[PDB]
């Protein structure tokens, strides 16, 4: 595994949570970086991140250095019987019907919110909802959805790792019997979606697919709620009028939120082994050499994005990000996370006329480790009807 | 204002610095143009790279505040849009019949420096031949009268060779004694025109425009810092490479004298470090990879550059049979492309064919230490002495 940590090399939570500086000077005097303690090299520009996630050719996801059931490790000479599986619980058709779904959890903890005092929107939203979404497109059983959140909220929620072990066993425990009831008991959920699921005559097992699960628990329950929770960052310390906009007009938030992922995303980074000897990206590379492609950095490249260090839900090319990724490992729940997303802040936005930040909030003592860098713990708000 | 170029490499001996073979590896391969945050210099490695540094004047200007070196009289901090004055009156000194007739010149010299260096018993060829040679031969181009170029050749050794601080002072009274001396020398000249370099420089016009007597005097002192030292440091680096590199080469010179300009060549590619010049940004571009915005300088290292492979097939290895070795960048590239590179070339090759024409072989000495004989110097460091043994 590669340790991260000493390629930024960080003092700070807080530059960690928003590491703005960083980015302009890796983007400035270190377009294409070699780091000679990780032995990596480091990309940042649009154009070289793009090359690195999508040209499969020259860049591979197998590689024993890293930062049909698993399709995160495969290239497309083998990725398209796994990808192809997984993308038939994950249709416009499922899209479509999960709408309605995701809007009414967004209620309940919309309408559970009360001003009075100081809120946490975190817990009360930003934490919630993609673990409360991500049980009911899953097709866990109503009576059962509060211990299924105990174990999400264990493993991918921020001695502790004994305690996780824990967690998995139960998991796997758990969900495999669901699995087999829903062979014989098809309804409208993804596990209901992966069972029919088919390609080239082959199929999950029932051992695939709880692991499938675990991997879509792991890929969209703690970036969705970092997503939401920036965004509310963001709307509280970072453009002051862009609140009072979005009530004013609703129809603004999908610009929003793409914006949001463009920007107040951090970290975004993918690993790439070279498997051909290239210099695409004006360096020689050989086979075997590591290469990171920083995505939260390339969504500040001023060639593409145009003024990229402020925020512009009216440019009109905010939705080219690579917060997602490119090529043929293209995020697969994306427009699940953006429909997480506008839902969240739209039955925000509809009940409150306005929010004001806290007197005395830190922003360092409120960050933790996470898997993309610092995570809030807590963001404290007063709200007003 | 002056870049310290030693917090860019950061060396940690004086061999490493004497040949950065590994360095230059490093950078080739990992850092083809480098941002160094200490400096604040831009450093280019690539050949292609380089080429476009040097040559390309439009946006890398000469002229610039920050240089890393320490009107018509300094041609080398100014920009074509001014440039060619200077270059045009320098360069009628330099022309090929000028060449032509320094040869059987710079002949005689070295054939007076070889006899003297005797039979058997190890020799120093920095202190018989490397280090003399290229003081000799400038006087005798200057037109300096020949019995004064004993006087003359000391001022060179103390301004221009390399050995607490009495040297800053010892320095200053050569330039002086140097100004005063000369001066005279080329008012006489301008009334008996003969063939040396100053004579050429009298005679020179361009747009109408010549030289002042003031000014040929700054310009004979621009010669000498420019061609002195740098010519004496590629003829000993030779003579170590012909020691300790390739112990074949010197049997394959002297078989077939005709070798000795492809291996001239060769030591220039391989065996002169360090080639290093600055260059300012004077307009936005991203010529080289990477955003280069006005004022940022740019070191274009060319020693480097000399061991890129996409250039020159097997670069770490000698090989005076590379069919391309005449296009390093040692002597630089565009308009400021060394004005004196002909002559070096010839300094060089007379030096080589005179010596391995009377020595049947050479032999280093057994315990020779590189780091104990090196001293600082413009291009990084030089030896000091060099012992060999020479037979026949
Ligand atoms: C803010 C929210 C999200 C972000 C920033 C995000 C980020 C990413 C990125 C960058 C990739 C591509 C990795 C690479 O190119 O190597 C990816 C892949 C993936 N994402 Fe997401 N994701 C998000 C939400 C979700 C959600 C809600 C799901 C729901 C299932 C999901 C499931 C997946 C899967 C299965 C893959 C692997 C697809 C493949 O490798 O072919 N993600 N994600
Ligand atoms: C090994 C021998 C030599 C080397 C490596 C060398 C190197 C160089 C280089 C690289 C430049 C260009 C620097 C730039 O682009 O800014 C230069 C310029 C110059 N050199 Fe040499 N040189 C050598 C010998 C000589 C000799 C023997 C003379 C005799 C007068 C000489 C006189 C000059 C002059 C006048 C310039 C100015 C050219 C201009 O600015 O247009 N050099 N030298």
């Amino acid at each position: 595994v590669i340790p991260v940590n000493e390629i930024t090399n960080f003092k700070s939570r807080a530059e960690e949570f928003f590491p703005i500086e960083w980015y302009k000077d890796m983007l400035h005097h270190h377009p294409v970086y070699y780091h000679e303690q990780t032995n990596t090299w480091n990309v940042f520009t649009y154009e070289g991140v793009k090359q690195v996630l999508g040209n499969y050719e020259f860049f591979s996801s197998a590689g024993p250095r890293t930062t049909l059931t698993n399709l995160t490790l495969v290239d497309p000479p083998d990725h398209r019987k796994g990808r192809s599986l997984l993308a038939a619980a994950f249709t416009p058709r499922s899209l479509k019907n999960w709408e309605p779904r995701i809007k009414q959890i967004a209620e309940e903890l919309v309408e559970n919110i009360q001003d009075n005092n100081e809120i946490n929107i975190v817990e009360a939203l930003a934490a919630p909802l993609p673990s409360m979404v991500i049980a009911d497109l899953f097709g866990v059983p109503i009576q059962d959805r509060a211990q299924f959140k105990e174990w999400v909220d264990i493993l991918f929620q921020p001695d502790i790792e004994l305690q996780k072990q824990n967690a998995a066993k139960e998991y796997f425990q758990y969900l495999y019997p669901i699995v087999v009831q829903k062979r014989s008991n098809l309804s409208d959920d993804i596990i209901s979606d992966l069972i029919q699921a088919e390609v080239d005559g082959e199929k999950f097992t029932d051992n695939e697919i709880v692991q499938v699960t675990m991997l879509l628990l792991g890929a969209g329950v703690e970036t969705t709620s970092h997503a939401i929770a920036n965004t509310f960052y963001s709307l509280l310390y970072d453009d002051e009028s862009l609140y009072g906009e979005l009530r004013n007009d609703l129809e603004l938030v999908p610009n929003a939120v793409e914006e949001m992922l463009r920007y107040r995303f951090h970290m975004s980074r993918r690993d790439r082994t070279v498997k051909k000897d290239n210099n695409l990206l004006g360096v020689e590379l050989k086979e075997g050499d590591v290469v990171i492609a920083w995505m939260s950095a390339c969504n500040m490249d001023h060639r593409m994005f145009d003024d990229p260090f402020s925020i512009n839900i009216h440019r009109p090319n905010n939705k080219k990000h690579l917060t997602f990724g490119n090529g043929p490992h293209f995020c697969l729940g994306a427009p699940l996370a953006r429909l997480e997303m506008k839902i969240a802040l739209e039955t925000f936005v509809k009940k409150f006329s306005s929010i004001e930040p806290v007197e005395g909030f830190e922003l360092e003592k409120n960050l933790t480790a996470s898997a993309t860098g610092q995570s809030l713990t807590n963001l404290p708000m007063n709200v007003y009807k």
